[PDB]
């Protein structure tokens, strides 16, 4: 129809807009989103996601108003997410989930968070040369790694693990805030050799000739107090 | 319906919010819960989780606002609770608890907290190097021992 | 949990305290202390003249 305003004195509440969700990238939640029995379901959330024209029924509202579809970084983009509720089958996986039991998803694929899942980390995949790398720590089980060579993304359970030495800071930047976390390498020069010691595994290792070195997790650099003045202190 | 004030001149208090509690997450414990008496349990509390939209009764009031579920911190998130009166085959475990003998469940669930039931600690597990740990005293035993090599 | 490297060249002594467990721990490896072991320290000289 297009009717006449107080059929019988009748409160106009207002001339609503439709809201309309862009096909190519376009989402959004609903509050108190009404299923069949035509009134708001409170509590309840509904996502809609194609291209659409939509109507927000009375005591309706848009949980963040009109949010563009995930779509991944790709080769390296990456989401990390939890879950409200438990539930299993439900998401684009169709795999099993428990309540909370946090995970991620990454690669070539476009991504709208479900009702019941929460996006923690927009995680982005660290671009590595063939010859540097990162330590991460598995969260789950306090193995703290070196990852080297290529680039990687981490995967659920871990995180970036730092680490340093009271001193060789300087020795190595032989200054930029030093970064913790990317793993410590040293050109050991043609005619050198530098001692390391693995501390957890409890490895030697002496490493000659013009090869460069990388300390794993808790291996660590032998020092050494040179004489070296004219008066020879 | 939608009803006339004052039927014979009656005394309208307030109109009353239908307190909402939001299904993933939102749960909470009224106070002086009416039951089948149509008049309020005086002494006692209801939990009600769930989605649920909810009016809360005359002489009902909520004892902490809408709180929202628990759901740990998930492979290392932990609730310890110790329990006012004793319960058996009570809690989500159908496990037997004594009155006070307090308890933690953790690893990837949602938790409500019983009627009968207080959330003492929201523990959460320390990551520890393959290499490094934590010394831990068993308040039970007095037992002191070194937890090294993994998280705890 | 206290733990230490102990240096390549050296050995720390270490008494199990709680459990009468002595250990000299050589090598360049790292020890940890158990809840009641202590480190044998060393008051040793250092000076140009020696003090």
């Amino acid at each position: 129809d297009t009717e006449a305003h107080v059929p019988d004195v009748y409160e106009e509440v207002l001339g609503v807009v439709p809201i309309t969700t862009l096909g190519p990238r376009h989402y959004c939640v609903i509050l108190d989103p009404m299923g069949p029995d035509g009134k708001n379901q409170l509590g309840q959330k509904r996502v809609v996601k194609g291209e659409k024209s939509f109507f927000l029924q009375p005591g309706e509202r848009l949980e963040r108003g009109i949010q563009d579809v995930y779509v991944l970084s790709e080769q390296q983009g990456l989401l990390l997410k939890a879950l409200q509720p438990l539930e299993e089958g439900e998401s684009e996986e169709k795999v099993s989930h428990q309540a909370g039991d946090c995970w991620l998803i990454r690669g070539p694929l476009e991504y709208v968070p479900s009702a019941k899942v929460e996006v923690v980390e927009e995680r982005q995949a660290i671009p590595l040369d063939q010859n540097e790398g990162i330590y991460v720590q598995d969260v789950k089980t306090g193995k703290v790694r070196a990852v080297i060579g290529s680039t990687y993304m981490l995967t659920q359970d871990e995180v970036l693990w730092e680490k340093e030495l009271p001193s060789g800071v300087e020795e190595l930047l032989n200054s930029a805030p030093r970064n913790k976390t990317r793993v410590v390498s040293y050109r050991v020069p043609h005619n050198a050799a530098v001692q390391v010691y693995d501390y957890r595994a409890k490895r030697a290792r002496v490493v000659f000739g013009p090869e460069l070195v990388t300390l794993d997790p808790e291996e660590q650099f032998t020092v050494l107090s040179l004489s070296a003045g004219r008066p020879k202190r």
